[PDB]
DNA sequence: AAATTGCCGAAGACG
DNA sequence: CGTCTTCGGCAATT
């Protein structure tokens, strides 16, 4: 029954095909116009991030996450309040002559500015695309992504990102998250943050404002690493070892969300990083691989279930590498939101899930 | 040195 | 289930 939903979701070959040619195109033309001089952001390397390269997309091949990332030495970091995910930016000793001296406030390297610039430069490169039908979606707060739409003629959506990259440590509200040792081990939490963090232009939203110049801790390549690298034994999913439904579990999640999503708009706050979330804390609470074998992925996929209705109605998700951050916060998202989506879940649980077609 | 190339894991396709 | 395939990611190389 989930097999033959699955199997649905799964994505096709052809499809896949047709989607990464032009989406490869578009990238790599706008990668290498920021490459160009003069630009403040001619280092910028790209990273690619999200539900498709990481192979939890599910139904079709129409949206791609891809990291422009920029190695910025020499930064200080400000907590904005107690949050643990925002942050404003200084410099240590001014760069003497500075490619982002035009994007400064003060002392403060302000993230509305140096997005504003960067998607400046991303909508006149677009302007110039001829072969591919490709548009820049009109800019919404509360995202650090430029978004461009494509036509192929499928409609194919391509966020990118600009991200500062700092190779110092982690700032310590990360401390006690990504808690990992008994699952992936210590070796490789120690290694994952001697990796560099990334912080993206998304504003901390004061009240009913969003406050200008703040960043956000990124952690979508460490998530991506996970992904890949998700069994307690070394060759889970490997020719060489045995599969698990750990992957089909979050893709049957991310499923349900998306089609309540689709017809009901009391749920707009919610989205699949709730999701990815409530699993990591899934695989931290069950790290053995025979809890994920294949044949019972029914029991799997309704642990997770219960897990993420235990934390609707507790009102208490915790970001999973920052645990001070409550994802579901009364002031991100209201009660009422939050009780909507229980009893639905509730029902589709109860009733053999008939949204599923 | 920006771009090509070589390698192979993840996973779709198919019997 | 096995085998074949395309895509993505890496970094050595020219
Ligand atoms: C609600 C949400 N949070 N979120 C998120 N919060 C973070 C905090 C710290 C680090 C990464 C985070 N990602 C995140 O990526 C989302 C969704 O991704 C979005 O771009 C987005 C947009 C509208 C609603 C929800 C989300
Ligand atoms: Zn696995």
């Amino acid at each position: 029954k989930l097999k033959k939903v699955l199997d649905k979701l799964r994505l096709k070959r052809k499809d896949i095909s047709e989607a990464a040619e032009t989406v490869n195109k578009v990238v790599e033309r706008l990668l290498r116009r920021m490459q160009k001089r003069e630009s403040e952001f001619k280092g910028v390397e790209q990273l690619n991030t999200g539900s498709y390269y990481e192979h939890v997309k599910i139904s079709a091949p129409n949206e791609f996450d891809v990291m422009f990332k920029l190695e910025v030495p020499r930064i200080e970091l400000q907590e904005y309040y107690e949050t643990g995910a925002f942050y404003l930016v200084k410099f240590k000793r001014i760069p003497r002559g500075n490619p982002l001296s035009h994007f400064l406030e003060g002392e403060v390297l302000s993230a509305t500015k140096m997005l504003s610039k960067f998607r400046k430069i991303i909508k006149e490169e677009v302007k110039e695309i001829k072969d591919i039908d490709v548009s820049v979606e009109k800019e919404k707060p509360g995202s650090p992504a430029v978004t461009l739409l494509i036509r192929n003629p499928e409609e194919i959506s391509v966020d990118i990102i600009l991200a500062l990259e700092s190779k110092g440590s982690w700032p310590i509200s990360t401390k006690e998250g990504l808690p990992i040792q008994g699952w992936l081990g210590t070796k490789v939490r120690t290694n994952l943050r001697r990796e560099p963090f990334y912080l993206v232009p998304k504003n901390a939203k004061d009240g009913n404002s969003f406050q200008g110049e703040t960043w956000r801790l990124s952690f979508s390549h460490t998530e991506k690493y996970i992904l890949n690298n998700h069994g307690i034994e070394k060759t889970c999913c490997e020719s060489s070892g045995a599969k698990c439904c750990r992957k089909e579990c979050l893709k049957l999640m991310k499923y349900l969300l998306e089609q309540l999503k689709k017809e009901f708009q009391e749920l707009d706050a919610f989205c699949s990083y709730h999701v990815k979330t409530a699993i990591f804390h899934m695989w931290t609470q069950d790290p053995q691989d025979s809890q994920w074998d294949p044949r019972n992925l029914s029991s799997c996929f309704d642990k997770l279930l219960a897990f993420f209705l235990e934390c609707l109605r507790t009102e208490k998700l915790d970001h999973y590498f920052i645990p001070k951050f409550n994802l579901f916060s009364q002031e991100l998202i209201d009660r009422k939101s939050k009780e909507f989506l229980s009893k639905k879940i509730e029902y589709e649980r109860n009733n053999g899930f008939p949204i599923f077609d």
